C-alpha cells in the first residue's frame, strides 16, 4: 500500500528524468537517489520549509526526528497521496502531489508541527504553523487533529482552528474555512466527518459537525450541523 | 499597438528613475535598457518564475524560446497591459503591470505554459503551474484556453480547470473559481465569453457558460449559463 | 502603554530562548538585543520586504526615517498588537504578531507604505503595496486610511482600495474585499467605522458606511449601509 | 587559427558535455543548462560568465546583457576565449577534456572576466570595469586591471592570488601559475609593469616587478623575483634572478 | 589512535558548545544545530560539510547524501579528521578548542572534501570529484587534486594559496602553511609530484617541484624552491633550497 | 589629523558618489545607498562591512547592529578607517578615487572588519572575534588573528593571502603588498610574531618571521624572508634577507 506507491513514484521519475533534462536533477535529487517516502518526505519538506532562520539541512533532521518516532505520518501521506490521484483527475501521476502540490506540503507539514505542539514544543510548531501560512497559504493550527487520506485541492485560503477535527477521507478545496462564530472560549470549531467534501469558499463556523459522506457546496456558510449522508448549501446552510 | 505601449513605458521609465533612486538601477533594468516588449517580458519572467531549481538565466531562454516560435503572446500581452490601465483607476501607469501586478505575472507566465504544454512538453509546464501558484496564488491550469486584454485584478486566489475557455477582454477579480462540478470527467469546465467581468468570490462551476458582455457578481455562485449581455448573483446565481 | 507592550515582549522572549534553542538566536536578534518597539519592528519589517531589488538593510533606513518623522506609527503597532492578543484566544503572546503574523507584518507594512504616498514618494509605496501583496497576500491600496488598534487575523486574502477608510479598533478577517462596485470614478470605496468586526470572505462594495459596533457575517455582500450597533448578513446583506 | 579553435573547441565541449550528462545524473541539469542548450561557445561563455560574477549588485541575468553586448561588439573576445581552453587542455597534465576550463577553472573565467572589463575600460565605462575588477578578485581570487593588455592562448592555472598591474603586457601563449604578480618596484609610476612576450612561461609565486621585459620563450623559475630584462628563450630564477 | 581520538574529540567538542551557546547567544543556535544536536563527530562533520560545500548547482541537503554515503562506505574518513583536528589543536598555538578546526578553519574543511573528493575519485565518480575540487578551490582557496593521496593528522593552516598536484603524496602528521605547492618542474608527465614523508613542516610559500622525496620529520623553510631530495630530521632552505 | 580626515574623505566620497552615478545606471541605487543616503564615513562603512560580512548564520541587518555598537564605543575605529582610505589613495597609483577603497578594495574591507573583531576580543567576546576573522579569511583571503594590534593609514593593496599572528604589531603608515606573512619561526610559543614599526614598505611574498623588529621607514623586497631584525630607513632583501 506504501511500497507500491513508492514503486510508482520511483517509476514515474525515471521516465520524467528521460524526457525533461531541465529537471532530470531535480527528479534525481528529490526521488530517484531515495529508497523510500519517509526519505522523500523529508528531503522535500525540508525545501519547502527552508528559511534563513532554518535552513533545509536543519529542518530535515527535525522531520526525521518526527518520522522516526512516529512512522504512522509517512503511510498518512502515502494515503493523502492516493487520494488526490484518484480524486484529482487533472492529477495523472503519484509523483505530483509529492513534488508540487502546496496543499500536500502544507499537510504534511502540519503533520510535523502536530507531532511538534504534543511533545510539548509549542515554540517551533508557531514558527511552522506561519511559515506555511506565508510559503502556501494553509493556515492550520498545529493543534488541531487531522486523519488520513485527506485531499487540500488547490488549496490557496484554506483555515483551521485550534480545536477542530478533520476524519479520514475529507476532500477540502480553496478558501476554506472551519473557523469559530464569536465568545464560546474553550470548544470553537467544527468537527467534519469521515468521507466529507467541502466546495471552494465554503465558510464553516462553531463547534457544530459535518456527518459522515456529506457536502458542502461551494459559497456555503454552515452554522447548523449536517447529518451524515445529507448535502447542505448557500448563506446559511440549509439542506437541499 | 505594441511599439505604443512600450514607447509609452519607456518614456514612464524615464521619469520613475528620475524620482526615485532608491529604484532607478531596477527600472534601468527591466526597462530602460531593453529594445522591445519582448525583452522586458522575458527579463520580468525570468525573475518571476526564478527558483532554486530554475535560475532566472534559464527560464529567460524558455520563455526567449518561446515568444521565437509565437511572437503574438507579446501582443496579447501588450493588449494585458492596455486593458488593466483602461480598467483599474488605481493602475495611472502602463509600466504598473509588467513592473508590479502579481495577476499580469501569472497570466503570462501562464501563456508560457500554455505553449510548453501544447508543444508536449508537459512536465516542465506543471512545475511552472505550480511554481505561479505558490508564488503569486494563481492557480491555472496550463491545458487551459485564454485570449488577449485579459485583466487579472488584485489576483490572490484565481483556479482555473483544465478543460476551461476565457475569452478576449475578461476581467476577472480574486477568489475567482472557473472550476469542476461532481463526476462528469471529459469536458467539466466554463466557457466565459469576450467582454465578461467577473466578481470577487465568484464560484463558477461545470461545463456550462457565459455570454458576452455580462457580469457576475461578488459571492456568486454560478451553476446555470448566463445569456450574452446579462447580469447573474447570488447563491446559487440568478438573474437581476 | 507601549513601554508596558515591550517589557512584556522582552518577557516572553527570555523564556523562549530558554526552551526552543534552535530559535534561541532568532529571538535574541529579533527581540531580546533592542530597547524598545521602534527598533524591533524596524529589524521585524526590513527582514519581511527584503527582496533582491531591495535588501533588509536598506529597507531598515526607510522604515527608521519613517518612524523618526512619526513616531505615532510605532504606538499604533502596539494597539495592533494589544489588539490580536486580546480578541484572538489562539493568540497567547504579545511577542505573536511581531515575530510571526502575516496579517500584522502587512499591517505595518501599509503604514510605511502609507507615510511614503503622502510625503510623494509614490513610485516606492508602489512597489511596497505590491511586494506585501505578493509576501503576504494582502493587498492594501496605501492611499487609503486606515487607524489603531486593528487585528488582520489569518489575513490570507485581503484587499482594500484607494478611497477607502478604517477606524480604530476594526477586526477584518481571510479574503475580505472593501472594494469599488461599477463605473463611478473619484469616490468609491467603503468608509469602516470604529469598534467594527468583518468576517471571512466578507465583500463590501461601493462608497457606503458600516458604523459603529457592526457585525459583517462571514459570506456576507454589503452593497448597502450599515447602522451603528446593527448586524448585516447574506447576498445581498441585510439586517438580522 | 583562432576562428577555427572556435568551431573545433565548441565541437568537443558538446560531445563531452552528453557524455557527461549520462554519467553523472547530479550534474546532468548542470550540463544541460550551461553546455548542451546552445549552440556556440559564446552563448556558453556568457552563461558561464554571468552565474559566475553575479552577486546581490548585479544578478546573472543583468550580466548576461553586458556580456552578450561585448560579444556582439567584439567576438574576438570569444575566439580568444577557445585559444584559451585550447591552450589549457595541451598544456595542464591534469585537464583532459574541453569543458573543464569552461566549467569549472577560475583562472580561465578570470581571465574571460578581465576580457569584458577591458572592453568596458576602452569604452569609458570604467566605474562598471573596477567593479568587475574586484568582484573578480574576490570570487576567484584573481587581480587584474582592466587597462592591462592580455593576449591569447593564455593558461591561468590554478590561478589563486594572481596580480597584474595596469600597464602590464602579456602576449600570446603565456602560462602563468599561482602567486604571479606582474607589478611595479614602489619607485615609478606611469609605465612601471613588466611586458610578458610569448610563449614564456611563468613560475609559481614569481614576482616580476618593473617596467622590463621577459623575451619570448623564456622561462621564469618559481619563487623568483625578476628585476632585470630576461633574453629570449633564456631561463632566469632566484632571487633576485639571475639568467641561469 | 584514530577510533580512540574519534571519542576523545567529539566528546571535547561537546562541551566546549555547551559553554559557547552559553557565553554567545548570537551564535547559539549555529552552536546547537551545528554541534549539540549530533550523537558523533560524522554527523557533525557531514553537517559541515554540507553548509560549506553549497551552491546553487548543488544544495547542502543534497551534498550531505553524499558525504554521508561516504562516510558509510569508508568510515576511516572520520577517524582521520579526528586526528586532523586533534593536530590543529596541539600544533597551532592560536587554537585552544577542538571546535574551531570543525567550525571555522578552511584548511581543514578543504582537507576534509578533498577526502570525499578522493573518495569519488576511486569509484570512478570523477566528474563529480572534479567538480568539488573545483568548488573547494574557489570557497576555500585550497586546490588539491582528488587523486592526490593524504594521510592524517594533518594541519593545513592558513590554507590560502596551497596547490597540491595529481601525483603527490603527504604522509601522516605533516604539517603545511599557507602558499604551499607540491607541483612538477614543468618538464614531466606521468609521475611528477613530491612524496612528503610524516611529520614534515611546509613553511609559508615552499614551492617543492618534482617527484622528489622529503624525509620523515624533515623542515623546509618558508619561501624555498625545493628541486632535490631532502634527507629525514634535514632542514632545507633556500632558492633553490640547500641543507641547512 | 584622523578627525579632520573624517571630513575631508567623506566630503569628497560623496562628491565622487553624486558623478558615479550620472555615469553608470547599473550601479546608480548600489551608489545612492551606499553612499548617497549616508551623513558620515561611520554610517556608510558599519552598512558596507554589514553586506561584506553577511552570510546565513549572521545577516548584514544583524552584523550592522554589532559594528554600530562598536562604532558608538569607539569612533577612533571609524578615523582610522578615514585614514586608511587616504593612505590607499595618495599611495596607490592605480587608485583616483577615495570611494574605491570604501566600495571596492578587499584589503581596506578586511582591515576594517579586523578592527571590528579586535574590539570585541578586547572586550572578551572572542567566540564571535574568531567567528569574524574566519568569514574574512573566506570572504577576502585576509586572516589577522584579532589580538594582533594594527594602527592606521594602513594599505593592504591587493590583499590576498595576507597573514597576521596573535602577537604581531603593525604601526601606522605601513603599505603591505600580496602573500605577506608576518608570522613565527614555528620555535616559539608567547610573544613570537613581527613588530612592524611605522612608514614600512613590505614587499609582495615576503614572510617575516620571529618576535623580530622592522625599524621605521624600511623596505621589504617582494619574496623576502626576514629573520633578523632590519634597522630604520633600510632595505632588506634576499632569502633569507640581508640588509643591502
Ligand atoms: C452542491 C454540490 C456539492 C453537489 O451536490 P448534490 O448533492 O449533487 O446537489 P445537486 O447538484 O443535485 O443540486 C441540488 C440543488 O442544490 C443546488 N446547489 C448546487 N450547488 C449549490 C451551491 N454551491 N450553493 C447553493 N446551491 C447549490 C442546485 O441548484 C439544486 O437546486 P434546485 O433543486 O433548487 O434547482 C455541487 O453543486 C458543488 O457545489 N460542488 C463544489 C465543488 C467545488 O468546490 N468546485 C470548485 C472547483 S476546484
Ligand atoms: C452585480 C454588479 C456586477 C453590478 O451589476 P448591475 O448589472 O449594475 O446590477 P445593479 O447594481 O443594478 O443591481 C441590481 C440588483 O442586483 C443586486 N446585486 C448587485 N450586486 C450583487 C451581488 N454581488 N450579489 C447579489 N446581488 C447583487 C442589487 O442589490 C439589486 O437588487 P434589487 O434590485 O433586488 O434591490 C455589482 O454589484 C458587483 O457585484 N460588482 C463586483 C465588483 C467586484 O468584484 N469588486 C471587488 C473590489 S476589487
Ligand atoms: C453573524 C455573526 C457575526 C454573529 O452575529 P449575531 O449578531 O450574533 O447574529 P446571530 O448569531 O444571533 O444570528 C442571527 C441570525 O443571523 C443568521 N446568521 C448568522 N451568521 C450568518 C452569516 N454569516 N450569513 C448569513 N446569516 C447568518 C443566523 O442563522 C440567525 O438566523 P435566523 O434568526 O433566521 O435563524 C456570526 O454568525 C459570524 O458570521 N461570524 C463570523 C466570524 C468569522 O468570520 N469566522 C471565521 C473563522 S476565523
Ligand atoms: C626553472 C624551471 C622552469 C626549469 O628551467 P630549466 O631551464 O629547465 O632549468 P634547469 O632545471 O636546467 O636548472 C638550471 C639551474 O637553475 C636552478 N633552478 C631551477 N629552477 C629553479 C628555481 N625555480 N629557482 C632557483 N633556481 C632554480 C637549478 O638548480 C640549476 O642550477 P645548477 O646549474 O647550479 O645545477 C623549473 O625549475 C621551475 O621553476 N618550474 C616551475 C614550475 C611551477 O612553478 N609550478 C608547477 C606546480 S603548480
Ligand atoms: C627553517 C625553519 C623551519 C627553522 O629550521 P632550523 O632547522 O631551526 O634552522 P635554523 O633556524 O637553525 O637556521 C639555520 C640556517 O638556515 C637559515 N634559515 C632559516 N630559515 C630559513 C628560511 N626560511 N629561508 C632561508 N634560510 C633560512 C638561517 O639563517 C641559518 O643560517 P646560518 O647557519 O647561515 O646562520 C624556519 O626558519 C622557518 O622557515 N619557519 C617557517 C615558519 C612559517 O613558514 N610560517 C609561520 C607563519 S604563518
Ligand atoms: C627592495 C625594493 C623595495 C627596492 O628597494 P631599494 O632600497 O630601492 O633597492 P635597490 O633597487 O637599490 O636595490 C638594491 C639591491 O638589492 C637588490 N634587490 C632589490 N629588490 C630586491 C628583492 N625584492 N629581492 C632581492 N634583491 C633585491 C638589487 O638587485 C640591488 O642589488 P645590487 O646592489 O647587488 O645591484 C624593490 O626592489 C621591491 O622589492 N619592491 C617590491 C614591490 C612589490 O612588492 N610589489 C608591487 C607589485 S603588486
Amino acid at each position: 500500500e506504501l511500497e507500491i506507491v513508492w514503486k510508482n513514484i520511483k517509476a514515474e521519475a525515471r521516465a520524467l528524468a528521460d524526457c525533461e533534462p531541465m529537471l532530470a536533477s531535480f527528479y534525481h535529487a528529490t526521488l530517484l537517489k531515495h529508497e523510500n517516502l519517509g526519505s522523500a518526505l523529508s528531503y522535500m519538506l525540508a525545501n519547502k520549509l527552508a528559511s534563513p532562520i532554518m535552513p533545509a539541512i536543519a529542518i530535515r533532521e527535525v522531520v526525521e526526528e518526527a518520522y522516526a518516532a512516529d512512522p504512522e505520518m509517512i503511510a498518512s501521506a502515502a494515503c493523502d497521496i492516493q487520494a488526490v490521484r484518484t480524486r484529482d483527475p487533472a492529477v495523472d501521476k503519484y509523483s505530483t502531489p509529492l513534488l508540487y502540490l502546496k496543499g500536500f506540503h502544507a499537510l504534511q507539514a502540519y503533520r510535523i508541527g502536530h507531532w511538534l505542539w504534543n511533545k510539548g514544543r509549542r515554540a517551533l510548531a508557531i514558527f511552522l504553523q506561519n511559515q506555511v501560512s506565508v510559503s502556501f497559504q494553509v493556515d492550520i493550527h498545529p493543534a488541531a487533529k487531522i486523519g488520513r487520506g485527506i485531499m487540500l485541492d488547490h488549496a490557496t485560503g484554506i483555515v483551521v482552528g485550534e480545536t477542530a477535527v478533520i476524519e479520514d477521507d475529507v476532500s477540502i478545496l480553496q478558501s476554506v474555512t472551519l473557523g469559530g462564530t464569536g465568545k464560546t472560549s474553550g470548544d470553537r470549531h467544527p468537527k467534519i466527518r469521515e468521507g466529507v467534501m467541502i466546495g471552494a469558499g465554503a465558510k464553516i463556523l462553531g463547534n457544530i459537525e459535518v456527518g459522515r459522506g456529506a457536502k458542502i457546496g461551494a459559497g456555503s456558510v454552515v452554522l447548523q450541523p449536517v447529518p451524515p449522508h445529507t448535502t447542505a448549501a448557500g448563506v446559511p446552510a440549509r439542506i437541499v
